[PDB]
């Protein structure tokens, strides 16, 4: 957009975070985490939050633990959309900033213009054996049935 430009296609060569978050809305408890493709992966348990903050927060933690260069697959189209909106978005008419979870995207905004390269994309949540399925069963247990 402006103020950064996501990269249109993944980063070749570069390691790839897929991302996850789940929430559970009578407790307020949440997992986010990672797995990559180079055999990371991360789970922190959260307190007091919500689906959507989860993604977030997934996403956060992929930016705090890559390098200058990294590709970021995210079910949540929410977290997608509510980042690059921002991106294209900053220091122009027209905008104002969101009334809900401002503060954690805030942070993620600055981690990502510390970046050299973000390659960030969508997919449906789905079934089976790659990477999006084992960060879903990874932040689901003890969170939501599968
Ligand atoms: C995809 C499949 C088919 C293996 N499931 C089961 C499932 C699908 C949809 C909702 C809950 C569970 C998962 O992966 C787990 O669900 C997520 O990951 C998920 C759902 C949504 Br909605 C988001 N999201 O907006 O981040 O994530
Ligand atoms: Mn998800
Ligand atoms: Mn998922
Ligand atoms: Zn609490
Ligand atoms: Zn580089």
């Amino acid at each position: 957009g402006s103020m950064y430009q996501l990269e249109k296609e993944p980063i070749v060569g570069a390691e790839t975070f897929y991302v996850d978050g789940a929430a559970n809305r009578e407790t307020k408890l949440g997992k986010a985490g990672y797995v990559t493709n180079r055999g990371r992966q991360k789970v922190v348990t959260l307190t007091d939050t919500t689906n959507q903050k989860t993604e977030l927060q997934a996403i956060y933690l992929a930016l705090q633990d890559s390098g200058l260069e990294v590709n970021i697959v995210t079910d949540s189209q929410y977290a997608l959309g509510i980042i690059t909106q921002w991106i294209h978005n900053w220091k122009k008419r027209g905008w104002k900033t969101p009334v809900k979870n401002v503060d954690l995207v805030n942070q993620i905004i600055e981690q990502l213009i510390k970046k050299e390269k973000v390659y960030l994309a969508w997919v449906p949540a789905h079934k089976g054996i790659g990477g999006n399925e084992q960060v879903d069963k990874l932040v689901s247990a003890g969170i939501r049935k599968v």
